[PDB]
């Protein structure tokens, strides 16, 4: 089913897998994108599991709240506070939250200032909050070491940016524009079929209303300061951190360096995974969240 559910002065787009009675997982997207960023596969995988899967639109993208920055600011405490109100949208006291790509930037903002809602914490293709992300884009660029010495965004994440650049005329240019993305990022360390991720694009793309321009909201965002990592340590819910074997936007050790902020966390490796979810890897991501949970209850 689904359901638009109030958070402040936005108002956010949530559906749902599995069955309700089933513990809660909530799947926060990475940035600018829409809850159809978690293929349906993905979600009805893991909710045959046993979970009851929430997925949701960030405010900006998909059927939320869009709105010009510019005259509406936000940070990272908003899109946080925003998951939180998709539970109380749902009802629910404590769910499983798994966080992507700048999606694990809010999970740990979640985990700091919203603790008593959780049951587990997982984190994917991320990295921490002492992490100066949009930095280290920039130092990268420049030939410059990033200050927390480990491995900035590597080729294939500059090779993504400067394919977003590239324009693509109508529908048909827009979906092979994104699949070739997606392509990309995913590298070739796990099979990658342009047919599936075609057909998740164009069910994103409808989602959307068939609007074809993608959500660009997140890139006025600032990250949390790194000052809060440290509070990471006072973090108690059981812990799962995921590398991508060969991630291009957060390779390894960025996944161990995660874990080791928080006392709770365990670290498991996806081989051959790169910043994308082809099904070929929705088995061992939805076999290893599955045994997360089930040790949180
Ligand atoms: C383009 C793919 C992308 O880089 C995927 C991705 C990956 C990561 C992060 C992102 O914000 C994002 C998203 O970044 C967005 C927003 C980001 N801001 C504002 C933080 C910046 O504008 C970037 C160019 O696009 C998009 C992070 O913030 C991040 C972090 O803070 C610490 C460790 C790892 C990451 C990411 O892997």
């Amino acid at each position: 089913s689904e359901r638009i559910v109030p958070s402040g002065d936005v108002e956010l787009w949530s559906d749902d897998f599995g069955d309700p009675a089933d513990p809660a997982l909530l799947l926060v997207m990475g940035g600018n994108l829409s809850a159809l960023g978690w293929p349906d596969e993905f979600a009805r995988r893991l909710a045959d599991g046993g979970l009851h899967v929430i997925r949701y639109d960030h405010r900006d993208t998909g059927r939320s709240t869009t709105r010009d920055f510019a005259a509406h600011p936000y940070g990272f405490g908003e899109l946080a506070a925003d998951a939180v109100a998709v539970l109380d949208g749902w009802g629910v006291d404590r769910a499983h939250v798994v966080g992507l790509s700048m999606g694990a930037t809010i999970t740990q903002v979640i985990a700091l200032d919203h603790h008593d809602r959780l049951s587990s914490l997982t984190m994917l293709l991320g990295g921490g909050l002492d992490i100066d992300f949009d930095a280290n884009i920039e130092r990268v660029m420049r030939g410059e070491p990033t200050l927390d010495g480990l491995p900035g965004p590597q080729q294939p994440f500059l090779d993504a940016l400067a394919l977003m650049n590239q324009p693509a005329e109508g529908r048909a240019a827009e979906v092979a524009k994104r699949v070739s993305k997606w392509r990309i990022l995913s590298g070739t360390g796990v099979p990658f079929d342009d047919a599936e991720y075609a057909r998740w694009e164009e069910r994103a793309i409808d989602h959307a209303g068939g609007v074809l321009a993608e959500p660009y909201a997140h890139y006025s965002l600032t990250l949390p300061p790194p000052s809060r990592a440290a509070e990471l340590r006072e973090v108690t819910v059981p812990t799962l951190v995921i590398q991508a074997e060969h991630d291009p936007i957060a390779p390894a050790p960025h996944g161990k360096h995660l874990a080791g902020l928080i006392p709770t966390a365990r670290l498991a490796e996806i081989p051959g995974m790169g910043h994308a979810l082809p099904s070929s890897v929705h088995g061992p991501l939805a076999e290893v969240i599955l045994a997360h949970t089930r040790s949180a209850a």
